[PDB]
């Protein structure tokens, strides 16, 4: 159950944050996805080394700052993440969402109409997130509160924005 | 405090309410305002006679079906009384909503942006309630569930649907 | 179930009211009771709009003084409003009570003269009430405290006010 | 404090009060007051003795019927015992007790109408109690229910019974 | 259950009493016991009444001195009072107890011996007194802390005051 | 606080309290106060000795008969120890005890006459225990009651068994 | 049950005692086992005797400093007495105590080793304080805080102390 | 806060610790501590990703083995590792935990001596096994049941195992 960090470490991973926020600082549109992929990658193991850190100290403490730059890369990253549900309108990134959530979930699209919004965006951010290795969260895209209407896709779809099916 | 009801009256308003619904029935997508309004007059004298009429009962009882008529008609006429906040959009239907209650409570646009729709709707339906001497409620438009949303109409229009201003 | 009343109508009925008042102050023991009887009428009405008023009022603050007059104009009408149960005696108010209350029920006299006056005489009151479209309450006798009795008409016309049957 | 009774006693008044009830059982209206009168008396000394054989028996007891009979002659001299209260009619019946109360307590009439029967009576009843050494009861009138009621002498002369002043 | 007395009846057994101590104050030891028993009677009489006058004033005060005098009778007669237990030695007197106990009882011998002596006593006072129509207590005897012991006659005689049987 | 009794002991004990109990019997009413009294002197010291080993006992059974004996010779003995105030009557023993407790107090008698018996023998019987070093109870007299009696010696002296002063 | 203590006797063991203590202040680490064990033979006795007078005078109290000395004498023959698990090592101490309360218990070795050191101890001790008729405590060991471990022999001896069986 | 695992990772984790288990069983005493200590540094490592591991699922588990492993290879190597207060003496066992403490805490030793082993052993035994990276508990050591001790190092060194200071 118990376990401890490498001493070379802390600081090993510490200057190695330090160096990914200054590489993501220079992300803009048009670093390739491969080139902000590994940024990722980077910022992943990061985050994971910081959670062993975190209750280490946690744990450490009992026995009586990197997340602080890790905040910051994600603030930065998070704006070059694109997800195939990034749409220019309200309603496609509606049908995005559906057609995704069919995707994943293999219903058919009668039945995932019926769904609230609420499970499928989570269902299809939470697919989408594991596959990108990146959290992606509702408010990663402009219709946050869109993505948030507990209500049948259908009934947003016709009541809140006038769509056809 | 009390009061009784004159006798010949009852049966006056039952068959008076008969032909009411005989005739709103008869309303379409062309009838005149001027027509269903009147419509309109009637169906609420025969509301509150109902109101006095039930009272009068309840009351009657302690010393020890018209109703249902005018649920109907309701659910006739209901669908012939238009507003100015009747719009073939969502995002007109939110324009109509958000310059009528700047109209009628005098804020400012900034201000009433700020609003939760949610008010913005009651105090704009109230309003045109007592204005057209019939109930107006959400459900007697198309985008019942966005007129419901408790979100600054700022918000529903931008992160809801993607509107200008 | 909701109603709103016609806007020319709180001042019609409150200045309708208002000289209703001024001729009731009129009335003495010998305006007919041709004349009475519709200032009773046009007090009923009043009495109605009151209540539907009162309700519209109630139910507008929900979304957030005539009767002072009726009060009156009751108080002065009260004093001028005749059943055949007004006797000049104590004795023949009992039997006016009893034969009235026997006509009512359909009783034979036999089980009502075991009755006890506070249910023959509300009885009897809220009938005539109901039929003068006025109520008719125990103070608008002269033998008032005899009325409330809570006793059997036989003891009380025997006991009290030493009767034969 | 203790006393002991003479011991040809209990039997000597047991016959006597048997053939007491005997001679009470033979009076009508038509005995004079003087035989009635006496007929008291003796009731009253052997009401009397009773108490004494009560009590004696009692503190007996504690150093470890002829009532029963008593009972009964009350229940017929009851009958018999006439005060200047007993009236023909329920009015006068009033006026002997407000007469009787004002001569007694030495009070205004205007006063005493407007204390409640109940006292008054029960003030006029005593007092006459004594004054024939038997106990005056309301059920010894035939107004007994009148004499009950907690009203002042004013309201129920007016309002029960229809009487001037 | 409730008797009056004879109005001149308070007074007539005021003085009653007044010339009864009077004459009880004049007894010494040869009076004959013809004189002392009808001193007695008296006494006992006027005992009577005063219980009668105590009660129908507490239940007159209710409806809203003689006895101090017998209190001194009793006093001075209590003193001339003998009975066959009246003895010369602590030990007749314990005898005289006990052969008297047996009489009222009809106990053998050696059963009563076994009684506690208060028993005894206040059987056999019991009996006198009611014997002689006056209380005899135990302060009526020279040898009263004897009388109240709580013992068995055989102890008490043969543990306290060394008897034979 | 805690001590042991030397081993050769119990037995030591056992058996010289078993010759004192065949010694003991042999008394009779001639054998010398000079012979008795080193009888007592024995039973003490025996009677001590009980002590300890009964609490020594006792305290070892934490730790996880000869009294029988001593209970039958104090029975034998009792009979030959003879204080002064064993007397022929009831009333010379209670002037023994009186004027040994004047003796003993140093109170006149005046003083002592007025003392209840219980304290008087307590006080008495202790002292001449005390005397005697053996305990000398009231069941040692054939006067036991008289001495348990809670009364000043004045009044048993004249209220319980007629006596003098 | 009560006994007396014999006169020339609380000083004669006030003064036996005085010289005890004297005595006792001479012993030092070669007086031999013969004399000081019969220094607890007196010692002892004067700690019986102690326990008679202790509850003479409680019992005379109710009847209305040797032992501080014996406190003192304790002290010093405390360090005097000897056991046979005295010894040289906290190892040998607990073989001592273990051999003893297999020796006083009779049982096998096996299940003494199992057995904690406080019932182990407290047994031994208990035992030797009954054969020197002088307590002897855990505090009279320089292991005391060993002897007061609640841990079976087995577990002090291997995991406290590192032994062999 | 949330991060994912590169998906190459739990069975490259799986079999890493599998021959690390292999690797272990073939310690034994006299594999240098060079061998052992990195042998410690891999099971370090896989402890680590475990505990990400576990969060991963336990966070996964909510969107709706190694460690068994783990438990095996920590008891295997629990019994290669060694501190410097590994002795051969109960005595040399306490000694090396005194001095350590000391040298941890900087306290002078007669402070130390005063501190309960509890604490002293438990802050010793934390800072090993931070500075090992390897939890060292205190069954680690054959004298268990001593490091276990609620007393200070002075009493349980002289009053305990008979060392001096």
């Amino acid at each position: 159950m118990k376990f401890f960090l490498k001493d070379g470490e802390t600081s090993r991973a510490l200057s190695r944050s330090e160096s990914l926020l200054r590489r993501v600082k220079e992300l803009g549109t048009n670093s390739q996805q491969s080139e902000i992929s590994e940024c990722v990658d980077e910022f992943n193991e990061l985050a994971s080394f910081n959670h062993l850190l975190v209750t280490v100290e946690h744990r450490e403490w009992m026995e009586q700052r990197i997340g602080e730059m890790l905040k910051e890369i994600r603030a930065f990253l998070k704006v070059r993440v694109v997800t195939p549900m990034h749409k220019e309108t309200a309603s496609d990134t509606l049908n995005a969402f559906l057609e995704e959530y069919c995707r994943i979930t293999g219903l058919a699209r009668e039945d995932a109409l019926r769904e609230k919004m609420r499970k499928v965006k989570s269902v299809v951010l939470f697919h989408h997130s594991e596959l990108l290795k990146f959290e992606v969260t509702e408010n990663m895209f402009s219709y946050t509160e869109l993505l948030k209407l507990n209500l049948s896709l259908r009934v947003i779809s016709s009541q809140i924005l006038g769509m056809a099916i």
